[PDB]
């Protein structure tokens, strides 16, 4: 009939076998769970910090914690935006903790990067062009943003296999505590816009929502718990040591550039549009404005500084080697093609070798609009790249530059955006440029791991699933919650009780800017803690 | 220390078995609506699982605009329904199925997502080709599929029959007044074909299992309320908007084709407003009602609708010619003196470049603040009895490339689901409150579970392993009165002059109720109770 | 807190705890990612070997095959193959003292990533790689060196820890290299004899081994790939020796031995259908629509450009073009190209003109520039255009000159040796099987008119390219022994013979030129024994 032939003569019994067409269903623990709501204390110690208690005798255990935040109407003049996943960008730190302690607590960043893979908890910490793209602001009283509420998800270690791995309580107080990083880090703003007034008038509202469950005579069993550590080493540093590591499940290892000798205001910013071409774009976009200017005569409202080459009949201007091709139809008889050949330059020595950002451009083509009386850009053909879009404007007007640096318009600096992202990684804004050539884990005086290419962040990558990882040493291959975690164990006696992270920079050219971007160097340990649930809920380091 | 061994395992003897997948063609039926009921029958097909309907779509002849819907197979089901001679042991809505397939890219694309079949191809003669015919695959994801073998459905000598309900054409198709409807509808024959993955076992185990069946209630046109009677055992809660445009003829200014993103539909509309809402012409414009005030833009640039500033700049400008504005190419008020909702004041910078070759406008950059409601209004609506004006101020030609949308899963407001109109949701088992919610939490919650990114008010009760368990269910008490799920919602307030405040909405709630399977005499199921 | 109905509603039967569990201890071992240099060998094709013997490493999964792609200095265009990584990969075998353990076809191992993002990113999948760059000078960069990463997925990996290969004996993983020729792309400018002379592979074999305190091995199960590729455009293909096997695979790969492998227009990293499309358009433009002052030079004498009229319609026979270009100069006039590429078989029948698949053409002409800037293109271009080998355009078969392209265009075409092509076209679209048969023995056990067995391969696997696959196989992988199609050797019914039936296409086109070749892969069942050292056994 239906089945061929062939198929029912290949079967139709002396061997004993596992049934894969049925299965006992098994009753599970009576239980009811319910989406609980609650609005927490708000203290200044002068950081924000909102605590959320959690008791009821009905309440039995808890996970898939979210924190909602309320961002308000953002009225008056200037330019400003929030940055890309926001609501995770407020976090500076979370702990869950009971009377007996700490539970588990999460750097800001930390909860971030275990996020990062999550699309869906992304989107909705506030990643949309309502939020992210750079709005302007042109009467005082003139909405620059609309009140909007962001959703984060606090990943814990208590989602993992979902009721099986959920924080029990033993009728114990649970008091969640979210430290917030300062507005300054979640905005991106000009000198135009009143961040005085916007910092004095800005409140965080959250409230931390979670799946409650009320257990019918819950049997309950120790659990284990992996706790992160982040390590920060001192500035332009290759080294940072983990102390008292006995029983580790990971270690990750990242860069963080330092922007305290800066202002934090850099050239340009894409907006909601992420890509590394959308950063590139948005730079390029910028410098165009001065760049290529059509004027009646030379053109005016630059610094004596500024090196200003009128375009000959070839269309060829040469920037000592570089050549640059600039042709732009419908240029009235009156006006003349000029190109900026010094738009931004940094040098050491006074006769020296010289990074000027024009020397970057290779052909510009576009027409002239009559009625809008500006330069409409069609094809630029340039060597731009992420690091460029990534120098604070600090660097070109600093000290070590022989050079004026900055030789833009007055119109052109004024539009120029304080960005103080608290998760920026490497030294570029797309964390692109990798700066360790070289890394080394010692654990003691012993060498653990060593490495030339970032082979570890490959397998964090595929072994996570995630387009974004960390060089991580994973201990633990083996299944979470239902096993006891693999860890790296330690002999204190031989001097093996600390995890040693040692790498080698890239070197960078002293006559580019960025070699002066500080860089700081990252260590997360997970380290293995014991849930204990006897006289109320405690952990215990696994020594 | 004894230790669990994670480097090898004893590999099982599975229960002997042979897959193979079975096409069936159908038998159709019409009443005035299409069924195709496909009987599966034979003593060697033990278990089936993995439902595959095939639909052969024709090739479409004649004149004017024609599309597909976005992942057409799926909305071509109005029900399916999985029956043996005890009754039915499985049944979706249409609605429903597709709503369990929106996080699978894979199966989405099989049921017809292409620039092919969902791009507006246009018909020139009477027998241009304006689409040509293909073929879609519709999954019809059943609970059997969960755990592949273990949750197959079972047969053995019993008879299933599997009853598939179609939506008409008209549904499934985005036309324009120019294409011969009328014909087509007469002409078109779903012509389906079901696929499953048979398996024959030899000496198979049946043990029983249980079953979620889906429930979904529509509560009356702009009601609030919706109550599911007789919830005794649920494993979930799902609340949802549907907009109903029975008050309009279902034309829409607009359509993005293919291309679904919210700017797509955003952009489309910008580029259908542009040819009447800046006109290079030798003196005033026309062919407008005269309704339509078409301003000449002057020297600065700048023409001033209220408090509202356009600047408009056009290149190359003939010299007999001049650049003019319609300052109210869609307008809505309630009252004469009221707000005014004009389309025109949503453009703030209009540039571009005359081409005297072709003698048109090219349009460069566009400042806008249209968003995706406002293309999503039904033109209807502009020229509705409300509106103390004319509404479309748009030329006859504009107005004539209309498109006819009659998609059946549209939810919300929006052509994207974006605006959430739902302030506070309260539900209610039997008449004490279950959950209450002010934000959309219990949404948020469904898509961070699901991992889905258009996720609906759901309320889950079930947080245990599916097939290895019996699901978790919201416990009934009948002479309490606990033994239903009312659900009322509060909707978003919006002010009266825009047009998006006279859509029709339908407040859905789907529940999810317990069945077992029993095996004994036939396959059959049972409400848990 | 807790609403008052939930707790109503709760406040002699076994219950299984779904709160709690107990954390069993596991095995005790020890992870280390290993990387190792392997031994490099060489019609000359390039072979690496790596050899795993330690005392500590007891087992080994999650093989990452890296490689140096070096800096490619001098002139011309040059570009690296989308996923270039899995590209360089033409057999991979983990063998023991006993022999071959595990072995698959370097289009297999990519066949089983193409569902895996992160993999296909690693291997190879920038714009920094892919897009075509060109170089001016001698010693000009066109690409800088990098890294790729291919990760070699094996059944050992399926389940992680409780799959992985045990080894406690020397494990020799052997990597065989495609030529260079295959992974790159690159213009007649580009100096290739001196390319593929200095080329090396620089391989390095990464794996995560594992260090097992009192290791409890017991047997598996393994699946084997066997591809059989049929007889140049022969409809049938025969796997021999079918045993115990948990699937089957069918498709089709075209052959472009008839042709040099020189291709019109390539789009680079943007690999959409219509990245392909737009490229081809974009290339052919510069000739299709010609501003010049009288008729156009420097084209074939057998082209046929027409000068437009002020109706701007031109008629190429039935098919009408429309072309009005902006601000051409007084002195100027613009042209169409009627004829830019055609085929046909006979000197008075139907022609394949790509001129004739353009209907309107609208740009503005550039005078700083003197180029014209295209603005709007309708077209009936698809991805079988993009396809076509330049070798039939001038092929013996054609009875016109074929190629009516200027030589600026002409010296513009990319080679393309790109080993993992399916289908006839880049974008494997077109479905040329119009029916399949599949016969175990001389009995049909399979046959389908629709791609079906694909749609379900596809919604299966979560996959968007897959193939017309067969599973047997729908138990547990690792914790159960697979199922298998059992054989009947007295009947005859040890083989598997698969016959297609092709969708014949028009020979005026230049598609139909293009050779076929059936592909057939068998997945086989081996038993993992590892008394006196690691062995497999085939199912029988
Ligand atoms: C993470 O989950 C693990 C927890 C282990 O630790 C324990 C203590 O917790 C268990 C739980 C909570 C179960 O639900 C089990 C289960 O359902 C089993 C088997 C019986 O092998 C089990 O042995 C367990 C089992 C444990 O040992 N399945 C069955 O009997 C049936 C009727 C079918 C099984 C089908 C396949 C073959 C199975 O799905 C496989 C593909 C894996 O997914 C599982 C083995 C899980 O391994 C992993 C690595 O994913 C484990 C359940």
């Amino acid at each position: 009939g239906a089945m061929n032939n062939t198929i029912i003569n290949s079967l139709i019994d002396s061997i004993k076998r596992s049934n894969v067409f049925a299965v006992d269903s098994q009753i599970p623990t009576l239980y009811m769970p319910q989406y609980i709501s609650l609005s927490g204390v708000m203290t200044n110690d002068n950081q924000a910090i909102a605590s959320f208690e959690i008791r009821d005798q009905y309440i039995t255990a808890l996970n898939h914690l979210v924190l909602s935040l309320e961002l308000p109407e953002v009225k008056g003049m200037g330019r400003f935006g929030y940055v890309p996943y926001v609501g995770y960008k407020c976090i500076n730190h979370v702990s869950i903790s009971s009377c007996n302690g700490v539970i588990w607590e999460i750097e800001g960043e930390e909860l971030y990067n275990n996020c990062i893979n999550n699309t869906i908890a992304l989107k909705h910490s506030g990643y949309s062009s309502e939020l992210n793209d750079i709005s302007i602001g042109l009467t005082p009283n003139d909405t620059i943003k609309e009140p909007s509420t962001v959703y984060v998800y606090i990943k814990t270690p208590f989602d993992v296999e979902d009721t099986f791995s959920s924080l029990k309580l033993s009728d114990s107080k649970i008091t969640v505590t979210v430290t917030f990083n300062p507005v300054s880090d979640i905005v991106i703003r000009d000198s135009s816009f009143d961040f005085e007034t916007f910092n004095k008038e800005f409140v965080y509202v959250p409230e931390l929502s979670f799946i409650g469950y009320m257990v019918k005579n819950v049997q309950i069993k120790p659990s284990f718990i992996e706790k992160p550590r982040r390590v920060i080493g001192q500035i332009n540093q290759p080294t940072a040591t983990v102390t008292e590591v006995h029983a580790a499940t990971s270690l990750s290892v990242y860069t963080k550039p330092y922007y305290g000798n800066t202002d934090n205001k850099f050239i340009s910013y894409p907006g909601y549009s992420q890509d590394e071409k959308d950063y590139i774009d948005a730079y390029v976009s910028r410098l165009l404005d001065d760049l290529v200017i059509v004027s009646d005569g030379p053109p005016t409202g630059y610094p004596e500084s500024a090196e200003i080459v009128e375009v000959p009949e070839d269309g060829i201007v040469s920037i000592q080697d570089a050549d640059v091709y600039v042709k732009i139809d419908n240029v009235p008889d009156n006006m003349s093609v000029y190109l900026h050949t010094n738009l931004l330059m940094f040098g050491t020595r006074k006769n020296s070798f010289i990074y000027n950002i024009s020397k970057k451009f290779s052909a510009i083509t576009g027409t002239y609009s009559d009625a809008t009386k500006r330069t409409i850009f069609a094809h630029i053909s340039h060597s731009i790249n992420i690091i460029d879009t990534s120098i604070p404007v600090s660097l070109w007007t600093s000290q070590r530059n022989v050079y004026n640096g900055d030789n833009r318009s007055a119109e052109s600096k004024a539009k120029d955006l304080f960005i103080n992202d608290p998760f920026i990684k490497g030294i570029d804004f797309k964390n692109k440029t990798d700066i360790i050539s070289r890394l080394e884990v010692r654990f003691g005086n012993d060498v653990l791991y060593s490495e030339n290419g970032p082979i570890s962040r490959i397998y964090n990558e595929l072994l996570t699933k995630s387009n974004n990882g960390t060089r991580t040493l994973t201990f633990n291959f083996t299944p979470k919650i239902f096993f006891r975690p693999t860890t790296i164990t330690a002999n204190v006696s031989r001097g093996k009780d600390k995890l040693s992270v040692r790498v080698v920079y890239s070197t960078m050219d002293v006559n580019h800017p960025i070699y002066y971007v500080q860089k700081q160097l990252v260590v997360v340990c997970n380290d293995l803690y014991k849930v204990s649930y006897d006289q109320g809920v405690s952990i215990t380091k696994i020594m």
